[PDB]
């Protein structure tokens, strides 16, 4: 039901971010008719926003009462990808997280109430499915703003018939992601965003891999194409109101993750790893991939040797307009 | 209690209701100092009493200026500032935000820094847990107590803010006015709670508009003991913690009717029904044995007492509260 897409309008709020650019270039493969851009690229670079027929680009935050006001029933599908990166950020800043990542989803939802030619909002949230929450479990603001965006999805369906569909994912990796990408937000990673993009930067440069406690912690990453499908395979057939867990299943430790970097890298460096034992990764929960698997016939099926090895070539070919970007934050990361 | 004795004290949303309440109490207790914020939004000035200890600033808590303007200066802080309430959070969930959602986390930002503070209570809304659905919330108004919450947990765990949360619900009593502060869209506006509703009717020998046979029960409590337990959790509650404050007695709509007719003289007619097993079936109240275990508070004010009061201050300012009801007569009309 992908080509549901097809011909259509569609909005990628944050969709000059890592995620967003990478929906943004499926869309266009699937042939929808317009895709409008929103993106104040806090956090992304413009070359990730492509200069293209379909493709109207407005550089300006989704909370601007302007813009909202700008925006006409013209859409048939809207993608809300925007958020404050990350959780390191967030905590230096609880009030710039809030405008990017609480306020931007509210005022969203707040215009589109009375969009009619509107089929699906697709919320992406942070990461079987349940609709319980504790109290306790966020470490950062951006954690709050991410499930504030779940009760504000779920509230705004309830109330006023928005089509929301809130997507969780963790750990997303590939082309797409640049270290430094944006403005500086407070912390070295807005450099240093995430695990992948940091190892594969590292042993193209030679480098030895920073692994912290022997790698014996476990993710499930997913690849970025992989997401992006998930994300359209919920707009084209996710229930208003409802949730699915867009994840691979498969989990990686991180030791293994430097090891087929370096290995595909040819980055003949030491790495200092540690056998996992019980006590390890014991509380540990993955996302079950089974309801999107069996109500949108959606599978996240790219392996993580295969994945590595896309993002590992679009780095290397890209690698020199990637330093220039982190550069950019020399001064601020001195200084940190 | 007398842990507050001589304390400086700040009361965010301090003209309101419970805001009111609980500024004359610490006065009683003898504090040095109480500043209350408040922007007037759902309040009466006529609620912020001239008393030399009582500084009162005019603004909303999310105002930068006055937030920088704050220093290290408060031994507790009470945060009970909210857009009132569920149905005109409904109509414009942007203004709730801004006087729901924001006036917390700005707050907190602001107080992180402050090391005078021993506690800062949080009124949330209605045995304690600390797990909450995404499903339970009929309003942006229900979304922004609890979101409080959230914000509640994470500033104590992240930057050592003392919080404490006290929930609870169906408080009524002396200081609730109709009518208080600026049209906030719908004629609950006006016709706040059915506590202050009923008891106004009755004093103009009105039927009182009695739903569904009366037959909903609510956990009332006195505004006096809200009041009293918001001080037990400044003054001894357990940082990170929560606490409901709570009658733990149950009253149907019907009743409560009843009570107010016989106590106002009001001989209208009331159309009652009899509750039957399928009428309240799973509603369930919040028990206040933690708050009386871990801080000896106890809500004792029975709804017989707390409505005597509460009929005799409407009463007495009677011609006060009708001036502020019609002030949002044209607003009623066109609605
Ligand atoms: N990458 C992951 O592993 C991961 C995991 C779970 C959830 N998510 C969610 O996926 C979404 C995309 O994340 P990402 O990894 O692509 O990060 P990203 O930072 O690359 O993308 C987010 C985009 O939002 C934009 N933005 C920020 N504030 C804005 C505002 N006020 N108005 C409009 N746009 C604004 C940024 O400039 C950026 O382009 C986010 O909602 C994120 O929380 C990501
Ligand atoms: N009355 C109840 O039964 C009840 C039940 C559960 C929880 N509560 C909570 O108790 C607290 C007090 O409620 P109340 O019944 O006294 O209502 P209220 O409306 O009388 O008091 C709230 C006060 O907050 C003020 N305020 C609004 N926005 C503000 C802002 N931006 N900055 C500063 N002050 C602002 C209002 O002007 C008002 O004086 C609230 O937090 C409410 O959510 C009340
Ligand atoms: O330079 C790095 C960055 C992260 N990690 C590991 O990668 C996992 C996920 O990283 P994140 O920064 O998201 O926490 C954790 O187990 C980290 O210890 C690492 O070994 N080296
Ligand atoms: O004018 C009124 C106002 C409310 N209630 C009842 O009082 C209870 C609590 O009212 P609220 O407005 O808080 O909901 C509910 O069972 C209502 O039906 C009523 O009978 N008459």
């Amino acid at each position: 039901n992908a080509s549901k897409l097809a011909n259509t309008n569609v909005m990628v709020v944050g969709g000059a971010g890592f995620v967003g650019s990478n929906l943004v270039k499926r869309l266009l493969e699937l042939g929808v008719n317009q895709v409008h851009v929103v993106d104040n690229l806090l956090s992304a670079e413009k070359i990730n926003v492509p200069d293209h027929p379909a493709v109207r680009f407005s550089e300006t935050s989704i909370t601007d009462d302007a813009l909202l006001a700008s925006l006409q029933d013209e859409y048939d599908y809207v993608f809300h990808l925007a958020t404050y990166h990350g959780n390191q950020s967030s905590i230096h800043d609880p009030l710039a997280d809030h405008e990017n990542n609480t306020l931007t989803t509210l005022k969203l939802y707040e215009r589109l109430k009375h969009f009619k030619r509107l089929k699906k909002v697709v919320y992406s949230a942070a990461g079987e499915e349940t609709d319980i929450v504790s109290l306790h479990n966020n470490d950062s603001p951006y954690s709050m703003s991410k499930i504030f965006g779940e009760f504000y999805s779920v509230y705004y369906h309830k109330q006023h018939q928005l089509p929301t569909v809130r997507a969780r994912f963790q750990n997303v990796y590939g082309p797409g992601e640049i270290l430094g990408a944006g403005r500086w937000r407070g912390t070295p990673a807005t450099v240093w965003r995430n695990v992948t993009p940091t190892f594969i930067y590292k042993a193209l440069k030679g480098m030895p891999l920073p692994l912290e406690n022997g790698g014996v912690a476990t993710r499930d990453f997913i690849f970025v194409e992989d997401v992006a499908n998930g994300l359209i395979a919920c707009a084209a057939d996710g229930t208003p109101g409802g949730v699915y867990n867009i994840a691979s299943g498969k989990e990686t430790s991180i030791a293994d993750l430097a090891t087929k970097i370096n290995e595909i890298t040819g980055n003949n460096t030491e790495l200092d790893r540690l056998p996992k034992r019980p006590w390890d990764n014991s509380g540990k929960r993955f996302g079950s991939p089974e309801k999107a698997r069996r109500e949108l016939g959606f599978s996240a099926d790219v392996s993580i040797d295969d994945g590595l090895r896309k993002t590992i070539e679009w780095t290397k070919a890209n690698l020199a307009v990637i330093e220039q970007i982190m550069r950019k934050h020399d001064s601020a990361l001195a200084t940190y």
